[PDB]
């Protein structure tokens, strides 16, 4: 199992947010730590992605664009999984120092999005998703959102996507399963778009609510995320 060996080997380790758990859950505090956490996870997602089989086949500009467009979905999917295996989806395990209970979910003003994510997290139990299926599905999420007008070398992207779908189909090797797993993958995207909308809004009013964005995250939110929210960049859904 060469392919699964590689996915297992490259899987990021623990990322902490740096959150002060002695201060009171304030909107500004929770969100400033979520933004810092997003930057810390991006650093790891970049190194992960670049070690993936075949990823370096993509044009270099397309490499970074694909990582940026898919970052939210990747983080959501992985956090659903951490939640499942750590706390059985009782709470959202964003990081070991940033675990959300209902109260946090309300205080962050992301309650509706958090309930979806915990629902996704519960799915990993309701479907009995294996670690190996989780890893294949996560690698496919990286190849699941692109500009409607295509990437710079779109044939190379299509080839990669095709092969990652095949690897997922093998690991399954039943048609029920593939249907379920592709439906679960599709369910990530509406959640990512809700988070994207929330994040962009927060950046625009960030001065007046006293939330800090790291530079890298501010640049992505102002350059890349609007392309998604304006419909230039859209997810690849399996269904509908
Ligand atoms: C609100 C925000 O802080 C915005 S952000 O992280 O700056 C961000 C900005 C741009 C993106 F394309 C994705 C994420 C955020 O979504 N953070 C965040 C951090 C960690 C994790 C995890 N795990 C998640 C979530 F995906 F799980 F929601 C979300």
């Amino acid at each position: 199992p060469i392919f699964l060996n590689v996915l297992e080997a490259i899987e990021p380790g623990v990322v902490c947010a740096g959150h002060d758990n002695n201060q009171p859950d304030s909107f500004a505090a929770l969100l400033s730590s979520l933004n810092e956490l997003g930057e810390r996870q991006l650093v790891h997602v970049v190194k992960w992605a670049k070690a993936l089989p075949g990823f370096r086949n993509l044009h270099v500009d397309d490499q970074m664009a694909v990582i940026q467009y898919s970052l939210m979905g990747l983080m959501v999917f992985a956090m659903g999984w951490r939640s499942f295996t750590n706390v059985n989806s009782a709470m959202l395990y964003f990081a070991p120092d940033l675990v959300f209970n209902e109260y946090r979910m309300h205080k962050s003003r992301m309650y509706s999005q958090c309930v979806r994510m915990r629902h996704l997290s519960q799915e990993f139990g309701w479907l009995q998703i294996t670690p190996q299926e989780f890893l294949c599905m996560k690698a496919l999420l990286l190849f699941s959102i692109i500009p409607v007008d295509g990437l710079k070398n779109q044939k190379f992207f299509d080839e990669l996507r095709m092969n990652y779908i095949k690897e997922l189909d093998r690991i399954i090797a039943c048609s029920r399963r593939f249907y379920q797993l592709t439906k679960l993958l599709d369910s990530v995207q509406p959640i990512a778009r809700e988070l994207h909308q929330f994040t962009f809004d927060l950046l625009i009013k960030s001065h007046m609510v006293s939330v800090d964005f790291p530079e890298m995250m501010a640049e992505i939110i102002s350059v890349q995320v609007p392309k998604i929210l304006s419909g230039k960049v859209k997810p690849i859904y399996f269904h509908t």
